């Protein structure tokens, strides 16, 4: 298989549950900012050097495939190079140097030791154990060979601020180099490299247990400190700052991994195909890691665009968790055997539905306890989140009732597709209600009649698909329970909702609470747009290709992880 | 059967992280307000996650319950005796606060932070079922003994200002402890999921539970900065009694009651269980007791000082006690390797701490004072003894001359440290009564460098070296032990005269105790020399006494560093 992809989701659950625990402790009032500063002082001055010293003392230089290492470093250097060049061209002259010195560090440095190491440990203990050392090999060399260029740029900008006009470029570039060398990772890696040759690859027995005890405490405490640093750093941004954060985070999380994969297939001349494919998949997985908090530390000590870099980190850190999941499950998809892709789709939808259901339970509890349900339009939003909770509960039933009885399977399918179709048309009803409220017309909206329609029409569609459709016993996936009749019924329900939302969207342009309501209608249309395309692909192409598999996987993710997006938009808000 | 070889790396982890936390605390790296956040993480997030994971996984079917209520009766018995005399002997205005805080302090060990790594090192590859007993005894001991103490402290709170009102307050504070209610949920979830955590939850509990085993000791080291304070005579005396109770008579009660209540029927397992039961009581006082005294705001100084003292004092007690249990085993010939290994491992920690204390005294320019000058002379000699053991472990099968050279330096250093403690005490007694400069101390230092050299010279001049000796008692045969006895008797008489001159005449606050703590050491050193001459066939009692002679000879620098080094700087 060359990838133990079943046990990736527990690693992302650990790595983001400890981050969530740190965030909860930060926002509550359990640990204030100063005490989180003390925990970070402990982590950054004791835990990371012991971990690095142990993993470089035990590091084996005989089995290291250097080709992957300098291919990944060439990729990171290329990403840094393009981002610095366009940062010099497109930024304003008054602050081109500050952006050119801090943005490529943000878009080139990864959170390897805190987040990357447990995930790679979960994915690469069982079959390919030699890939664990590449984190500790690549991250400090990348730091040492790419960070000084950024600190050089930030120090020219600091020279700009001093406006001395005396040159002596040595005084500045050596200042940047010594600021780089004061990082604990670089000189601690130097000490570990020296002691690897001094001790002859063997940790002393008197110090081994002490270093293991101090190093094993880095992961959880580091994720907890990341969660404690992350309270309240997002704030409200300004025009064009949204676009430059999108461009930087797309660069870091998208074009660096593709460059890593392309340079790995370009620079590796190995004679083994399975080793080459696993190296390419690991190269894709390495670049999707989020930005380390060291960039925000550097901007804080510099007092230099601290808000932009911190906002960039909290968005890339939140955003990479599904990007990691989707990318790794897309990478493990090809070859295999035709039949276990259905089990893979069911397992991925189950792991997504767990997190969406938990976040949806939290957001529903917040919306109910805040007593904001009585005012329009948030009542229909509460109904929508309730319907998505029934979809997720339908997956909880469907994972365990796949092969029990035909009658129970039919009832579970009817309930699950009723909830799915109700969510589908509730998006259109919310959009129509938003369009009616945007008109500022004194029209009494029949919310009770709308709820009766929304609870009856999907049930009628499920009953019609049961009565007229033919059940397919050889289909283990939920999408082919009734065959082509069910997909035709899902297309008609989705097309009517898209037409209703399309009329409301066209009314919004002519007419131009409501600040967020529109985007939840907007973001669902992209979800409904991806559902339509996989149904259109099946009639015109008789042969199910790999693109059909990729489109069905994205249909599953954008259909059943919508509660996560809804929680991210509404639930993480103050006052309520 | 005990893996006693791998105890000393565990004692380096458990006290090196505490030392790392203390240095960062005293320096100014983490101040007091910031240390609270690290404690908040450990006490609210790492410890509850740790407790929940290891009890859902452990099997209740194979737990030897006989050991469980035997260990608990011993802790209950210690609590009972300490509570009884605290009501009789204390002042009437504070009988209830002392009777409620002193016996809780003498019963809760540091099992989750300090006890768990030591038991893990000793009991993984040979007896792996003994590791689950840490997580069983410490919370059960908490629920059935802490409320009994807590009733008395709430009466004292009542005194300044209905039995439900008092006993329910003590009872409801215990279930608010994270240890107590997390153990309740883990026992329930052991039966719900049938000894299996879900795969989606396995990694989350492991990541949060492995971060306790390092961070809690760091916070324990960080909490003790500046907490020792100063105490009066009556508080020093009750503190000695309390630390003696927790670290001495509680472990001996555990061993005796476990051998009485398990009723054998285990062959090799009962003997191994008895040694482990004695080891459980040696663990120091948990830092939760100092936390407990803070929320009560009663007897805060004594309990905090007792906790910061018990963690330090228990560090050699763990090593000596565990190595004494493995002695009645193997054969007499690899017993010599066991004696050599313990002395080498003690001398490592003593030498590193001695280098620090010597550096502090030299750099701070307090050595220019005449009373502190003799301590510096004493402390340099203690550093060279420890370095001599590093040579002797590696020079045993080499040429006779190299063996002789290692032996001459080590025993020269041993007699000089022995007599240098007494001349300084005599010089301090002479300086306290006479204003004359210590001009004979220079002649004494020449003597102290010459008299050991003369003893060293007699062994070089007279050919009586016995090669069949392994460690040290037969280096020159009976001639070396006779020479060591004459040197030891002259040093004890000089120190005895200085102690007697202090009573007849009636900085100096700590100087005396460093002289005092050595006096308990030279009398135990003298008895082992007397034991060898008055006995032809070496018995088993001679083996235990010879080991104790080795520890106070080669780790004597550790006691000196703890008294003098951690005072101040300039
Ligand atoms: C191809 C896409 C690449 C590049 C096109 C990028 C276009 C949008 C960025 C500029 C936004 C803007 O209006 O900035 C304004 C202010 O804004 C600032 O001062 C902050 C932004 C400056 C730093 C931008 C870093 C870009 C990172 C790159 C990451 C690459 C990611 C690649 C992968 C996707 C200034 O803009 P202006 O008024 O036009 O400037 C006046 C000067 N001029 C008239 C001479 C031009
Ligand atoms: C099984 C695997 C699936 C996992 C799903 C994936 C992850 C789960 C996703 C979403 C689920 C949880 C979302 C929480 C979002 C923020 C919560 C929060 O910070 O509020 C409270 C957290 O303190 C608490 O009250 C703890 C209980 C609520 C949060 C945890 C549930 C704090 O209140 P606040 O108003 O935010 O803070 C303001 C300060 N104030 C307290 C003084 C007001
Ligand atoms: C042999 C040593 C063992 C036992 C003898 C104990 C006697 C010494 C302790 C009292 C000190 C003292 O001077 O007390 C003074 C104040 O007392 C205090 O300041 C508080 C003392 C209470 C705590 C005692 C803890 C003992 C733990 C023990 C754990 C042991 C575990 C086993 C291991 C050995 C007053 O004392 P008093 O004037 O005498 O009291 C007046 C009442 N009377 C006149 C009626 C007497
Ligand atoms: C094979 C392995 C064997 C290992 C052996 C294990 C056993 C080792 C055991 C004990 C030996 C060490 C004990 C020292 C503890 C005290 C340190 C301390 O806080 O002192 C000083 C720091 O000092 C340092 O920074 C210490 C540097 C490292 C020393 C240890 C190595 C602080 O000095 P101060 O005057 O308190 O500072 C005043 C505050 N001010 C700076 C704001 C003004
Ligand atoms: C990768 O290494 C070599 C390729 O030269 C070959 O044995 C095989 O393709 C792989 N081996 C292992 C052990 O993964
Ligand atoms: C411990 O268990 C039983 C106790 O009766 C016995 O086999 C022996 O003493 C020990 N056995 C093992 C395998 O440790």
């Amino acid at each position: 298989p060359s990838m133990s992809i079943t046990r990736l989701f527990p690693a992302l659950l650990e790595c983001f549950g400890i981050v969530l625990c740190g965030y909860i402790a930060g926002r509550a009032n359990v640990i204030t900012s100063t005490q989180a500063k003390g925990l970070g002082n402990f982590v950054s001055r004791f835990a990371l050097p012991a971990l690095l010293f142990k993993n470089m003392v035990v590091l084996n230089f005989s089995n290291v495939d250097w080709s992957f290492l300098y291919s990944i470093l060439i990729a990171k250097a290329s990403v840094f190079f393009i981002v610095c060049v366009l940062t010099l061209l497109v930024a304003s002259p008054d602050s081109r140097f500050s952006k050119a010195g801090l943005f490529p560090i943000f878009a080139t440095q990864s959170n390897d030791f805190a987040l990357g190491y447990p995930i790679v440990e979960a994915l690469y203990q069982t079959t390919y154990p030699e890939y664990l050392q590449y984190i500790y090999l690549v991250a400090p060399i990348s730091l040492m060979m790419l960070n000084p260029i950024g600190f050089i740029f930030c120090e020219i900008q600091k020279w700009k601020d001093t406006q001395n006009a005396s040159q002596n470029k040595i005084k500045i570039v050596g200042l940047g180099l010594l600021r780089v060398l004061q990082n604990p990772i670089v000189f601690m890696v130097f000490i570990g490299i020296a002691f690897n040759f001094i001790l002859d690859r063997k940790v002393p027995v008197y110090v081994e247990n002490f270093l293991d005890g101090l190093g094993n405490s880095f992961s959880g405490s580091a994720l907890f400190y990341l969660g404690l640093t992350m309270v309240g750093k997002i704030k409200r941004l300004k025009k064009s700052a949204f676009v430059v954060l999108i461009l930087l985070i797309t660069a870091k999380l998208l074009v660096l991994p593709l460059l890593c994969r392309e340079m790995v297939e370009l620079l590796d001349k190995g004679d083994s195909v399975v080793n080459h494919t696993s190296l390419s998949n690991y190269a894709f997985l390495y670049g999707v890691f989020p930005v380390a908090p060291g960039v925000a530390i550097f901007a804080t000590q510099f007092n230099m665009e601290v808000e932009i870099i911190t906002s960039g980190m909290v968005i890339s850190t939140f955003v990479s968790a599904p990007i990691m999941y989707v990318s790794a499950w897309l990478l493990t998809f090809p070859t295999m055997d035709p039949k276990p892709l259905a089990y893979a789709i069911q397992n991925v939808s189950f792991d997504i539905s767990i997190v969406s259901l938990i976040s949806l339970i939290w957001s529903l509890a917040i919306l109910l306890l805040s007593k904001k349900y009585k005012q329009l339009p948030h009542m229909l939003t509460t109904n929508l989140l309730i319907a998505q909770s029934i979809v997720c509960a339908g997956m909880m039933i469907w994972n365990f009732v796949k092969e029990k009885n035909f009658v129970g399977q039919i009832l579970v399918f009817v309930l699950l597709y009723s909830s799915l179709y109700s969510t589908y048309l509730w998006t259109g009803l919310l959009a129509i209600s938003l369009f009616l409220l945007k008109k500022r017309e004194r029209v009494q909206i029949p919310v009770g009649i709308i709820i009766i329609s929304g609870w009856g029409i999907p049930a009628l569609l499920v009953g019609v698909l049961l009565i007229t459709g033919k059940h397919n016993g050889d289909s283990i996936d939920s999408a082919f329970f009734y065959g082509k009749e069910q997909m035709i019924t899902t297309a008609v329900t989705l097309f009517c909702s898209i037409l209703i939302a399309g009329i409301s969207l066209m009314c919004m342009n002519q007419t131009a609470q409501l600040t967020r309501h529109v985007l939840l209608c907007l973001l669902l249309i992209i979800g409904l747009f991806a559902n339509l395309s996989s149904c259109l692909w099946w009639l015109f192409n008789q042969e199910p290709g790999r693109l059909y598999v990729e489109l069905q996987f994205f249909c599953a993710v954008f259909n059943f992880g919508q509660g996560f997006i809804s929680f991210g938009i509404f639930g993480l808000d103050k006052h309520l």
